[PDB]
């Protein structure tokens, strides 16, 4: 029982060694084809890799590299796309991918600078007048509209190919208040934000693969994709309180390595999957809650 693990682990003062075995135990496959030396501009960071057998391959036969993971969750029935903050000359890629896999929806929950460093480009328009071409891979990116709140925005844009002509509408879902290595200011917070990006369709299993990233594409975009997923089990168990929470980030940590950062940071998807169950047994309310909570104005 989830509640129960929850406060033995507070207790006994466990987050750090809970975590340190979670990091102990997780898989180790290999990531060759991130470690050619040719890629190596494609890489925001030397540690930090996708595995050669989750890779997203761009589907370019000049090189098909991009530091991204496909996380498919097989008993929650969710797939997502956990990618480092796009680099100067990766943008047109991220486009590439989020084109070729037919995602919907992108979920970033970094600030392009945090602590004055440079975490990620600026890859989508700030002004719809000022639209983005990407002239390696042929596409077109609008900003649409934007609907910005006190710790989040979201934004409507479109994607064209300008091979085939086809245009789409992507949805960009952006926590601009999560700090780097640190957690959402409460869990209302974070729950109001994941049922909005819910809400919206993105996450239906009719479109590929919602596309995370954060500077890294690990610890924030991790803390994301468990809170999700314990979400989904616990909506599909009917003994929801049967969801183990390390359990599912050691099945996604087999395909993408080090999600989830901190111990602080598993931590708060604990507390984030326990308030979340209260929408999913059946307690109408507690969204309106959360929105009031959020202080989204
Ligand atoms: C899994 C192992 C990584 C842990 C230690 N590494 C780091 O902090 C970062 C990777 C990283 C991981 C999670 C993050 O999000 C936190 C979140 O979302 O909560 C952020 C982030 O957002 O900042 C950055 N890598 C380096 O700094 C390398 C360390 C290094 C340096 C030299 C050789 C080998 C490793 N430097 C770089 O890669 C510098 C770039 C270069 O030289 O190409």
């Amino acid at each position: 029982e989830m509640e129960k693990e929850f406060e033995q682990i507070d207790k006994s003062g466990s987050w750090a060694a809970i975590y340190q075995d979670i990091r102990h135990e997780a898989s180790d496959f290999p990531c060759r084809v991130a470690k050619l030396p040719k890629n190596k501009n494609r890489n925001r960071y030397r540690d930090v890799s996708p595995f050669d057998h989750s890779r997203i391959k761009l589907h370019q036969e000049d090189n098909d590299y991009i530091n991204a993971s496909l996380i498919k969750m097989e008993e929650a029935q969710r797939s997502y796309i956990l990618t480092q903050g796009p680099l100067p000359n990766t943008c047109g890629h991220f486009w590439e991918m989020v084109w070729e896999q037919k995602s919907r929806g992108v979920v970033m929950l970094n600030r392009v600078m945090e602590k004055g460093s440079l975490k990620c480009a600026q890859y989508w328009p700030q002004k719809e007048e000022k639209e983005m071409i990407f002239e390696d891979t042929n596409l077109k990116l609008t900003l649409i509209s934007e609907d910005i709140k006190s710790y989040y925005t979201v934004r409507q844009l479109e994607l064209e190919n300008l091979t085939t002509q086809e245009t789409r509408e992507i949805l960009h879902f952006h926590y601009t208040t999560w700090p780097d290595f640190g957690v959402p200011e409460s869990p209302a917070s974070f729950l109001n934000f994941l049922f909005k990006v819910r809400e919206s369709g993105s996450l239906s299993p009719e479109h590929g693969p919602v596309v995370v990233h954060c500077s890294a594409g690990i610890g924030r975009s991790g803390t994301f994709c468990l809170a999700d997923t314990c979400l989904l089990l616990m909506d599909k168990r009917k003994d929801p309180s049967s969801v183990d929470i390390k359990k599912v980030l050691l099945e996604m940590r087999k395909f993408r390595m080090g999600l989830i950062q901190t111990a602080d940071q598993l931590r708060f998807s604990y507390l984030a999957v326990i308030e979340g169950a209260k929408f999913i047994m059946g307690d109408s309310s507690v969204q309106d809650q959360w929105k009031e909570l959020s202080h989204e104005d």
